């Protein structure tokens, strides 16, 4: 019993983490066979970043310009190119600790574990959502850019994160691993805003079946809802719709649980209408949505990688 | 910028941990050098449990009954000895994985990551603290016992718990690496009752000098107050006191932000007795505990290892 925020393991990623410095630019990268990726922007200055033209600052850059290093030892750059926002280092050794791994471009909701880095170097790993308004909401000082976040699948680890940039409010920005930015933002230091970060409905009623598993009922009660219904409480806080998708995916959390999925939207909207009157819920004051409804299975049936 | 609940980088400890088999019990083991550190109770059945005489126990058992696997290979067992409430098994292969490493005892108070564990095998990766009534609230399922808690000092790794028993209320105890238990708990299934959870006052105020350096400031006030005054405040909402230790520990915080730690505890003792008002401090409806002062450093620096 109990219920935490929990990341994966982290040392199959811990493996793939290298120092990748331009110029006078240094931060990480993510060494997999023989291709090390990272933000193009390690090829700018903070000048550069206020409007860079990154074909043409890459035209002044050589392999021996990219300094790559795993540990305390320098790797060999013999190709690099530009693919969207990540540039592509070709080394000559493969990464010796290279994992099962795939590239996946995940969907608002899904959450993943960042390896916060420095230097090349790991300094901690902590669990995410991509929010609905494409940013993240990290913790990023200067030179972690090149950390990234990942999922794993018994032994398969799928990269969906590389951190880029830090928006002037203070969130996060970044893209897949073929270098596409989550959301509108652009890998440049000018003005950007992020749309309503609205909550994650579906991982907020997973994590309420979470706290039903673990003995946190007060909350439950006695009414149900309608998705139309429930859907309108929802618009009105903030909350992203409920479809009959998401009550599909909840299903097996209904099923152990014996709570059927609209009773469970019903409590939830009366706690949105009510609050929590200084109570909490698996110790938390505020309604969690870092959790999807994979998660709650995964922890609830102790899966390991 | 950002403040997040960080565990530390698991992969020193994944490359530790090998699944203990003794007759119908399974749970995990630390492999250090040529021992295998695990609970006592892993001789135990369920029913053993109820009241358990673990010398008596332990005398019909051999090398040969526990078995021991690292991945999919099997260990040989050439000894074994009961330290308090832990077994160690030595083994004819040291684990080539070994990290540096040390064995603590830590205070109340103090934070350290939780490796969750079933079958030997890494299921995710949490930061605990040691409540002052030395229970953790983690989240632990049948077979995550022998899973352990640690802190890293650059290559360095300090294992100060190891799990061991859920009480009837849920929230979990265990021992050191010497085996002796944190508080009055002991490894039978018996009516255990923890004392009073308060909340680590230290703690609290490093995590709003992080908030403060993250600029989240609207709970900062005009007022000052005395240790004295605090602690008459801090007792009635069954907060630790704070000491002139506690003071000097969050001096480089004070000096960072220029806010006075007594002038910081004027703004908590407000907190405590008007509430948050629906408002929250670095995503927190709650005032939180589990970062020490050493923790908010270090995350606000970006310390590596």
């Amino acid at each position: 019993s109990g219920f935490r925020k929990m990341a994966f393991p982290s040392g199959k990623v811990e493996g793939c983490m290298v120092q990748v410095t331009c110029g006078t630019t240094t931060l990480n990268g993510l060494w997999l066979d023989d291709v090390v990726y990272c933000p193009r922007h390690v090829i700018c200055t903070s000048e550069d970043m206020l409007n860079p033209n990154y074909e043409d600052l890459l035209i002044r850059k050589s392999n021996h310009n990219f300094l790559v290093q795993a540990g305390n030892v320098q790797l060999r750059v013999i190709g690099h190119s530009m693919q969207n926002c990540v540039l592509k280092l070709k080394v000559d050794t493969a990464n010796p600790k290279t994992p099962k791994y795939k590239f996946v471009r995940i969907q608002p909701g899904q959450t993943f574990s960042v390896l916060a880095c420095y230097n090349g170097s790991p300094s901690g790993v902590y669990q995410c959502a991509m929010r609905p308004n494409f940013t993240i909401k990290g913790s990023f000082l200067n030179g972690s850019c090149g950390s990234v976040g990942f999922n794993i699948d018994y032994d398969c680890v799928s990269f969906c994160y590389m951190h880029h940039m830090e928006l002037p409010t203070g969130v996060h920005a970044g893209t897949d691993l073929e270098g596409n930015f989550y959301g509108p933002f652009v890998d440049r230091q000018t003005a950007q805003a992020a749309g309503t970060d609205t909550t994650i409905t579906v991982n907020v009623l997973a994590w309420l079946y979470a706290a039903v598993i673990n003995g946190d009922r007060w909350f439950l009660n006695r009414f149900t809802t309608t998705l139309n219904d429930f859907n309108l409480v929802a618009m009105k806080y903030n909350y992203e719709p409920l479809t009959q998708d998401h009550v599909d995916i909840l299903g097996p959390l209904s099923a152990q649980t014996g709570i059927a999925v609209l009773d469970m939207c019903a409590s939830l909207k009366e706690l949105l209408q009510n609050g929590m009157n200084g109570r909490t819920i698996l110790g938390s004051a505020l309604l969690e949505d870092e959790f999807t409804p994979f998660d709650v299975v995964r922890q609830c049936s102790g899966v390991t990688f």
